[PDB]
């Protein structure tokens, strides 16, 4: 049986309970290679899939795509082959002027700006990570030597309006998104990204364990530009993260 | 001059491009771009192919949106930014009136917004319709191939599964909102489910840029939830041949 | 067998599928004399209904009132005496600079701003007319010499705070129309009426065909006045365009 | 100077600060018969608009129209013209199996199943009448000997699915209003119309003083009227709502 | 046999069917002592219950704690032992500059900005008081030689950010209260308080009869924290009232 | 200053910056002499407010009383005297088969079924820990030898129609929490109380750590009634974890 967009079946998968899952189709390959015997499976769409091997455990590898829509699409078909645990990494957009670019993110929470999250639960469930997940994350984030915060994301449908850009082709945002990132800023929310609400909502609501860790790629207080080294080396500790966060989640 | 964010191509690079054609799969992208003068590849980052071609003359850009308002606002917004103005979409769709068959196009006159995307551009009072033109154009591009063509509304949902009132799934189960929905949407007359549609035709409508929808119906609901492979192919063809007629016929 | 509130039954109508539904009663002996054989069929309240031949088919005029709850009776009614195609004409204002006195509007969609329509469909569906129709409507508006605009309307509950006017008796407008004029404008919405959502979403939602087309009699934009001469030649024009629209419709 | 859609100045008042508002404009004339004086003052659409005498004052009869968008502008033309006070008299059909065909319903607040006024305030805004309003409301139709209930409206934006009718021509009713008629009968709601959400959010919001007042003429739960009620239930109405406001101006 | 939260039984109550409902929990033996045969039934948490006599008839008096949520449990509770007439009593802030420090606040209708009411009716749902309750609290308000006002009441789940208060830990009000105490005085809202909304609209749909009146102990155009000098002499005033309000009650 | 509902100074605070808050006034004593040199503060309303030492440390318990608004004002100003963090304790009924009597829940995320959270932060917001207080309670919960659970609760308003109770007065419930507790359970909720929603949103929203501990005293889906020993053993192990939570915060 070969699900619909992921085109793999559960044999394809070895046994594989975990899956990593970042949004970038060519990040797959880089997470699998940092894992033992890396298998390609398949490539459909935005959903590359690897299979792995952790401490002699299978281990999946999948990208999601922009956005809740597409991620919401590879976790259920994923569950459907006998994945139960999610570990998202991605990047981020911090909105905190104490909050650096190369720093890692947990999300504790996530602000539902988006329309998938609602497909799984009404607006009052909250997107939260499991427990285990997010203890995983933050341990493996903060023995890598990295300065990493826990806190609330605020995760959008859009890149553009939904996190208050003013630098685009009609340089509007409607009525709902003005003033909305100074909002969240005083709310001590960390940091925008687009798949957070979607993931931690329909796992929370669905006996699925998920979490999400992220490297800041930009800040949006901040004035400079993060050169080439620094970005190299923050996408590195990313994936280095997330792979030990899975280390710490095999049983 | 300057290189948007995702799509990683210059407005140099369009060659003066005002029309996209945009598909969900990026590996539809070549396809539609072959149909058209001197195709050539521009960029490929994350779920966005990129390609620009020429068509009776006039340079037209190919893009993949992936799946979903999120990313496809992505794409509208960054060509927008590089000058483009009209946007027609083709994909694939579940009918969910049992006389719409598998093979069959249908053109969006209205969207159900079932998306947050859309909320991001216009309050949910807003209607999500087409630029009529391209309606209009992409009706008689369906006829004029010999499709049967179905005008009506499209109900376009954030989820493949849930929001489709699909339960064929992990959990088997469907949030409250969602249930008896499919039958209240079918009760309503709405022909289809897609997922780009309430976003795309929210977004364009709301910012000065001419959009539409043509789909081509992979699967009709009545009989099943997961779509055959087969058919799949031949459905593809069509619905390309149908929007590069569709864009023909924009172009004046 | 009669109507609750139209004082009519299926057979005053003379096998007529098809009504032009003006708002003023006022309105309905002069588009059906238009046509050929106008008959007087009934008048209460609001709703004054005229039959009439258009190419030897029977043809309905009936009056629908001021807004989304008397219009949804009138069209409720028609339908449950074998009328199918709506065809609603009227005149309007026109909110952006380009749109001048004695264009006409044809709506492609609208704005919710009513409340009937929820009656019907939830706020997520489209206040869309039927295609056939808004095509027969585009075609007589151009056919007739006029400056033809395709696109969205503004249908409010509300003459005054719903369409941010100000110069009133307490001179305030509730928290959730204050700035929305521009707000509507930089979206490029053409104008304000009363009717055409709870007409649109009903009709759309209940297996009915549905399409509006309006002259611009005033611009909430332009200082100056138009003169008498072209008010009533646009309201002359509008019928006549509403009229040729229903030719079209016959089949 | 004169108002966009009544067709009528400040200067056609006579001074009047208090409107009865029926919803036909057939009634208008009826209710101004019951004053002295009455002149016909202008008809435009569904707003015929008289003036009268009630104790040597100025009172103006103006027709609403079906619903709230019609009610607002009659409301808020009036409003401009000097007119602080509004009067609803209307007949009703009740929910209730206790509320019989010749009762009178004053209404105490309004279940908001509209749209016009949320034009004037968000939904958690009570659509309340001024209470001296609902009480000469009160008082008057006790006065004319009918039973009077004083309670909850349920007012809708339309006839039919709103009122969870389902003898229609889709034979439908949206998932909204599925169920609604035995939830709002199991809330004590004694009736189902279609103005008052709007009339009385837009006026207690605005520094309006309005009320409601209407005769049952027939029961949804109760197989039914003879026309002799019918009539005397439409006579008592509006003498109800002339008597609450010759209360209302002394 | 006793109710789960306030530890009375029915025969605690003496065949009482009416209570008089402060919010505080000290203000219940004081009310009690105005009356005849005072006699202390219990005190768990906020809940604090006394019996008394009225012209010979047995009346209850119940604290309610701050809150819808608190109330909302006191009402339950004491319709399942009988009680069918609740008469609340409490202290307000004035928001229309008239409104003097020392005025008694009748409620004619409540502003649904709590989130108990919701669990008994939709928002569309009249927060209004039982019609009789009202008038005889207006009757024993005026009757008293206060002076009164009937109008319309906010009723907040908070006290400081949901009255708009700035005075406070952040300084911040969120979005949707930022204006909002200028919009409900431009609205002719009379006053704030924190369970009006819960308990009519709990009471109005569920068949039990209900009025509010208050002491006015600040006013809003002055300042936001109440004097407390003056806060002993106004509750003094308010529970004289509202035991006569209960006297014109008993049937 | 002393603040208006609580009666306090921040003298009277000793320096404190972590605040223990039960909901009943009575376990606050309780509480405050598990600690060094208890002191009552003062009693006003639902507020009893206790000072204490941990490990050479100023500490505040607090009551709240029962729901969101209540809550509200405690937590407001205490943080006006300069607490920073905030430890709920309290009881609960769970609604999941797997979940015992005698065992404790830390809630990870709340389901917002409350109003006060509104006042704070939009829906769309989550209602979530601090995640080293989650992680100090966890912590405290399993070294006191009960088995603990992570995960979500829902945070009602109500205690009787939000929490779908159909035992009460009218017997029924409104349409927005018909079929409530089964969807929540489906969900993997763990149970339900009338606090955590609103004191999580206020605290993540306003940068101040709170957490909630939980003793489970009653199951939703067991007919067997809990051991009078079993339910007292519970109460004294709550305070006792949630002091402990408190010892693992301060250092
Ligand atoms: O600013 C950013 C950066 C990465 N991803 C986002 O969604 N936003
Ligand atoms: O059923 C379908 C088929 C294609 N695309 C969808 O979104 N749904
Ligand atoms: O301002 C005030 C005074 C008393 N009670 C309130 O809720 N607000
Ligand atoms: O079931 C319960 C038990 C305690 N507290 C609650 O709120 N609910
Ligand atoms: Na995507
Ligand atoms: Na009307
Ligand atoms: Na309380």
């Amino acid at each position: 049986k070969t699900v619909f967009h992921l085109g793999v079946t559960e044999a394809d998968l070895n046994g594989a309970t975990l899956a990593i899952i970042p949004g970038d189709p060519a990040r797959v390959q880089k997470i699998a290679e940092l894992m033992d015997n890396p298998v390609f499976l398949a490539s459909h769409r935005e959903y590359t899939v690897y299979r792995a091997e952790l401490d002699g455990q299978s281990v999946v590898v999948c990208s999601t795509g922009i956005g809740g829509p597409s991620t919401s699409i590879a976790v259920e078909e994923l569950a459907q082959l006998g994945v139960r645990t999610f570990l998202r990494v991605g990047t981020t957009g911090a909105i905190q002027p104490h909050v650096n670019v190369g720093d890692m993110i947990v999300t504790t929470g996530s602000v539902r700006l988006d329309g998938a999250s609602l497909h799984f639960a009404p607006m009052e469930f909250p997107a939260v990570p499991d427990f285990d997940v997010a203890t995983a994350m933050k341990a493996a984030a903060q023995e890598s030597g990295a300065t990493v915060h826990m806190g609330v994301t605020a995760s959008s449908d859009t890149f553009y309006p939904g996190q208050e850009r003013y630098d685009t082709f009609t340089g509007r945002v409607v009525r709902r998104f003005q003033g909305s990132m100074k909002e969240w800023q005083d709310m001590g929310v960390l940091n925008f990204e687009m798949e957070s609400a979607t993931l931690l909502t329909m796992c929370a609501s669905s006996g699925l364990k998920a979490g999400c860790v992220a490297g800041v790629i930009i800040n949006r207080t901040q004035k400079e530009i993060p050169d080439h080294a620094t970005l190299k080396e923050t996408e590195a500790r990313s994936i280095k993260v997330v792979v030990e966060a899975a280390r710490k989640m095999l049983k």
